[PDB]
């Protein structure tokens, strides 16, 4: 009974090794990618009494600068204004040359960071320092002020919409991010926790920058960046309503470094009085990336055969090598 | 002689099946690509205001650059004169009925106005609260039904896209199929007469997505268009031509429908800052490519030979035990 | 004989170990990579333009999506069109050409629209003449593409790549600023392929343009250019030795029937009581920053699963070996 109970273990051996092949998922399923299309909707408000006077309030198209959308978008935190700017030749700005009596700067672009043609002079700057004068914007911007108090830190509170449309091909099936379980009722009094309601799409700024690992009120001050993904990880094999979404924000937490936080310039023109001036801002915010992926597969029989197949191969190599090792 | 003539044939059957079935004999490489798209149309609307104006390129294709995902407007709600001021909030925010029911702060969720309270009307029968902000006009909920800026179904899409395929330092591009010279000037896509030319039309992106322009442009939709190009790259060296697959990309009606989003431009008339608001509900189009490519390589030709050999070895050895 | 074939047996077996360990790296689980990017442009250029008022470009004057975006165009040429206001004028030579009063038709022109036609003739220019369209009435006019390429001064713009990468499954954060990189080294670097390959990418047009590429004829009429990121590090040495590349491609140059990239863009205002617009066809650079990368950690079910092919592999190849010897005995 020696080489019955031997043939015995060989194909228990062999069941389970295909048990184990035909687990994990390596085998017996497709493999196939994803499409996806993300729009975004923020909803929120923010006072702005600033001590230039005129209290501005921040809209929803206002502080959302993509403003339609896009995976990668920014929402505005903070900002240093120098309004009404026109073009004529007046003082430069300190850090790009420092003008002793009209030999310090010669005429022509200065290398590497430049803020106007430089013509050549010592053109007194109100702040006890004379610099260069240059043809350009005219009032120049002071960015050393930045703004402690964060002038815009009420979007803590604010509610980013995150629709999710994605398309399997080679399957044919197309899902959204709003599964059939969040209904009309559930985005009326609906935020978003990992563990209480993980569905419902409507997350607070706040909140995901909370689980991004990055603390707010200090990364108001010059904006930081954070990243959203929505992996989708879906068997075709049972119905398609067990397709859900998780959410992960990995944050890329530094809050400190030689150049830390986002930071970017933007610029509105207008025409007054018959000549063109320009609003400058230099806007920090917070930059959110939206990136996608999954992995779904069904039955498909090529996979399956090939499956058995390998799994036959390697169990006459088991054999070979049991013979080999009985051999010794 | 015959058992051993028989393995000699399974054994290049099962070479000849790896070498021609999965292409083992080539390897792989990534995909890098750029996509520049230039619509080119125009579109009316006689709106009731009485100043009907012209909404061209730089009108409605919001980004103006053009990148992978871009909006095309194809109906809007112009809210325009908007200043900063003192009036009443709009109806969701509540019903005033007492003058105690408004209250000192912002709303909880979206939020109109500071609210400052009082209970001015809105309507000549509705009072809800005041707010200050972005006041004296108000977005409301009047969707137009007959879809103002229609016919943005025979604008002409244009993909220029361009392909990379770094390792083999072979470079192709989407337009240039090694013939179109004047089958740019009166052109179409087709997706079996004409599959080359990239001139695509609004009117044949969205119905082969599978969603009617009836009701596509009412409050907006989602297409996708992939572009993917599965190149040989071995026998050849034009043949690199992409095809066009536009994805449904989910379908119509269901909760929370198309896609919307709100922007404003602002100018000054005289020394108060103003602002035109549009709320715009408009197609989005995604443009995402993929490609696999290869090129004859003698490592992963033994290492698959190699591989087939041991398949071979494995099979001779099953059937040796079968045979016993 | 049994005892060298043996021996035999057991070095090719530890050399094929030794192969799929060195070679294939199969002590290790590769993961995906998440990343951000924050592209900020420095520079200034001065346009004279025949109109008389001289214009300077500032840093958020000529990178449109003025937020980085990972694509972005740096603007290079232009043909300004200022001054548009709806009324009925005339058409562009492109759409038709009037021969009489009856030659045109209302209508949208089927495929290329620039005005609704009313059908009446209005001579515009001197003999080509044109049919009468309702839109903005001041046609733009691209025929003449300014050659000195007016925005040519972006060979010295500097283009300060911030690129943030994170790796979830062993949940690890790296950002391009090597620690190397300090604030003493930011005030003046310009990438280098062999002397600075550290420091982020500067200098469009003289080390991000030298793919093959000649910023001369790549910004009179636009271009597109690929900047692509690789982390490819492991992470079973410190952090530190994880470093990116980056290399620039050359997607094309020159000899195509659609060549560079343009696009136009109108900024609105008010003027009086009228809506007027400034309608620009800017001649770009489109800069497609794309980074993907990989990286992988020693763990303990990969080494055993690759292992057991290992032993798989050596004991496949010793039946073999002891077939061929069978058919050479
Ligand atoms: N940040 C958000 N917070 C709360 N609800 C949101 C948010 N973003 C989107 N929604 C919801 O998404 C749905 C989409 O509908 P729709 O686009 O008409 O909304 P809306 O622009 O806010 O319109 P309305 O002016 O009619 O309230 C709405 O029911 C809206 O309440
Ligand atoms: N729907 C379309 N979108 C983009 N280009 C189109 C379209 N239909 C035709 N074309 C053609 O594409 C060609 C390449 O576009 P390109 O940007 O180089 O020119 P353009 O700025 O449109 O020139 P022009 O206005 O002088 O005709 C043009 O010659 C144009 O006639
Ligand atoms: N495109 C660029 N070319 C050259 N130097 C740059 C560029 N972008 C940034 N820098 C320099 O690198 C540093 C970036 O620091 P950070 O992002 O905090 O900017 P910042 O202090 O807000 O900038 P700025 O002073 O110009 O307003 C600064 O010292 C700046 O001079
Ligand atoms: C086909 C003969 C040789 C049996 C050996 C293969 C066995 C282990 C395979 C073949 C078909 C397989 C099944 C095919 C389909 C399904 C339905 C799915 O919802 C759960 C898994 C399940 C139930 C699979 C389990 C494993 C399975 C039973
Ligand atoms: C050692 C023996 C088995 C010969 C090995 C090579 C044999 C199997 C032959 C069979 C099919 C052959 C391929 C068939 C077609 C082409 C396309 C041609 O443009 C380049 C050569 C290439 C790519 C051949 C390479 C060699 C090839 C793989
Ligand atoms: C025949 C077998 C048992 C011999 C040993 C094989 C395994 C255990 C060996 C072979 C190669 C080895 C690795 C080679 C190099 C390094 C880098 C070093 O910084 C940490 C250890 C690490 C990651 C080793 C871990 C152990 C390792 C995976």
């Amino acid at each position: 009974k020696v080489g019955v109970i031997f043939r015995l273990i060989q194909l228990v051996v062999l069941v389970y090794v295909i048990g184990w092949v035909f687990l994990y998922e390596k085998g017996y399923q497709t493999s196939s990618g994803l499409i996806s299309s993300v729009s975004v909707k923020l909803k929120g408000l923010a006072v702005t009494q600033l001590p230039g006077l005129g209290p501005q309030v921040w809209d929803v198209a206002d502080y959302v600068f993509p403003a339609q959308g896009d995976n990668s978008f920014v929402v505005m935190t903070n900002f240093i204004v120098t309004p009404k700017q026109t073009q004529g030749y007046c003082a430069e700005h300190p850090e790009g040359g420092i003008c002793k009596e009209d030999s310090g700067c010669t005429p022509g672009k200065a290398k590497r960071k430049a803020q106007g043609i430089r013509t050549g002079k010592c053109v007194a700057f109100n702040d006890t320092v004379k610099t260069c004068e240059i043809f350009g914007w005219c009032p120049v911007e002071v960015d050393d002020d930045i703004p402690r108090p964060a002038l815009l830190r009420e979007a803590e509170n604010f509610t980013l919409f995150i629709k999710n449309s994605i398309s399997f091909p080679r399957f044919k099936v197309n899902r959204r991010n709003l599964v059939e379980e969040v209904n009309a009722a559930h985005m009326k009094t609906c935020l978003f926790h990992k563990t209480l309601h993980p569905l419902c799409p409507v997350f607070q700024l706040g909140y995901v920058v909370q689980e991004s690992g990055q603390n707010f009120s200090t990364l108001a001050e010059k904006g930081g960046v954070v990243g959203i993904t929505i992996d989708w990880h879906c068997d075709l094999d049972w119905h398609v309503r067990h397709c859900r979404p998780i959410y992960e924000f990995h944050g890329l937490y530094e809050e400190k470094n030689l150049s830390p936080g986002f930071n970017f310039r933007f610029a509105r023109h207008f025409v007054e009085n018959g000549t063109n001036y320009r609003h400058l801002f230099k806007v920090f915010g917070i930059r959110f990336d939206i990136l996608v992926d999954g992995k779904a597969g069904k039955f498909d029989i090529i996979p399956t055969m090939t499956t058995i197949g390998s799994g036959i191969g390697i169990f006459g190599v088991a054999t070979v090598l049991c013979d080999l090792l009985l051999l010794h």
